[PDB]
């Protein structure tokens, strides 16, 4: 429904810390300097989901302590750039298609690492171990909460060279609400 002023301040700080960890992690994986800027916004789930590209890499995840799911979404340009470089290539001119089984297998591990960094960012406020529930490439098939429910959307602007892409983490209010006291 809404958040206190203290509450969004806490969330910004948590994810700014995630962002710094993400920058170091991605700088390692893409073997170049990767800048990460974190912004936070509050909007309806329908507004978020309609902003998502077809196709994308959409990972639905939860934690041992969460009653419900959250979303980790990565643009495919970043997905294939990372993937190519991780496999030994230049990261030049990425395709625009759903990933194959092989590519999903490799990049799921990367997402698992990044979710672990997200969990580490949260460690003072709420311990959790992330687990991946589902992976989709079309946001039409992603309806974790009702359209009008408010979500906290964490946007990571990822920039390297002349390129700039995005990773989003979507936290539904119904997931955060029982934790808002902390």
């Amino acid at each position: 429904t809404k958040f206190s002023k203290e509450q969004l301040r806490t969330f910004q700080m948590i994810h700014e810390n995630f962002g710094r960890a993400l920058s170091t992690y991605l700088s390692g994986r893409l073997r170049t300097f990767v800048d990460v800027e974190i912004s936070i916004d509050q909007l309806t789930y329908e507004e978020f989901i309609r902003s998502v590209m077809i196709p994308s890499f959409i990972v639905i995840f939860t934690g041992d302590v969460f009653e419900g799911s959250a979303i980790f979404e990565m643009r495919l340009d970043l997905f294939y750039t990372m993937l190519d470089i991780i496999m030994g290539g230049p990261g030049e001119n990425p395709p625009n298609r759903p990933p194959t089984e092989i590519e999903t297998s490799i990049m799921r591990k990367e997402v698992t690492n990044m979710l672990t960094l997200l969990a580490q960012a949260w460690s003072d406020f709420q311990y959790f171990i992330p687990s991946i529930e589902n992976v989709e490439t079309n946001p039409q098939f992603v309806q974790i909460v009702p359209p009008n429910e408010i979500v906290l959307l964490v946007t990571a602007s990822v920039s390297w060279g002349e390129f700039t892409s995005f990773i989003n983490v979507c936290w539904p209010f119904s997931l955060l609400e029982p934790l808002l006291e902390k």
